[PDB]
């Protein structure tokens, strides 16, 4: 439950971490690459 989320997007080069609330630069990212495409870019900081 609850667990860091780290994202990347390859066509910025940006980097990013939220623990899954509504964060304004990740639903900008799936709303302009597609939220399956960015939850493939998701690394869990608890592994």
């Amino acid at each position: 439950a609850r667990k860091v989320k780290q994202y990347k997007n390859p066509h910025t080069g940006e980097v990013i971490e939220t623990k899954g609330g509504n964060h304004k630069t990740l639903k900008e990212w799936k709303a302009k690459w597609g939220p399956e495409a960015v939850e493939s870019w998701a690394t869990l900081l608890g592994h």
